[PDB]
């Protein structure tokens, strides 16, 4: 599923991310844009051999199992394919565990480099929230 901006904002808000560990909804939307372009099916291999899955590009090095990331963890206790569903629940509930890790949203390289410090509220402009 390829989400619309406001559509994604609203799903994210429903699922409890607006100001989750203090990150305004717009931070989550901006991250999602730059990680996946709002596409639940996005997959990208990392150089270390893990892969990033889904709307928030959650990595098989620590968070999910994809059956080919040797010597890695599965801290959200899911198959990585669950992160690719049209329903973002698993992605969201796993993002919550990630962003609580102590490094906050810096876990998302694209957030840090492209969202952080920016006018992230722009990402929810015009949405009926
Ligand atoms: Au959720
Ligand atoms: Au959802
Ligand atoms: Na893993």
């Amino acid at each position: 599923k390829v989400f619309g901006r406001c559509e994604l904002a609203a799903a994210m808000k429903r699922h409890g991310l607006d100001n989750y560990r203090g990150y305004s909804l717009g931070n989550w939307v901006c991250a999602a844009k730059f990680e996946s372009n709002f596409n639940t099916q996005a997959t990208n291999r990392n150089t270390d051999g893990s892969t990033d899955y889904g709307i928030l590009q959650i990595n098989s090095r620590w968070w999910c199992n994809d059956g080919r990331t040797p010597g890695s963890r599965n801290l959200c206790n899911i198959p990585c394919s669950a992160l690719l569903s049209s329903d973002i629940t698993a992605s969201v509930n796993c993002a919550k565990k990630i962003v609580s890790d102590g490094n906050g949203m810096n876990a998302w390289v694209a957030w840090r480099n492209r969202c952080k410090g920016t006018d992230v509220q722009a990402w929810i402009r015009g949405c009926r929230l």
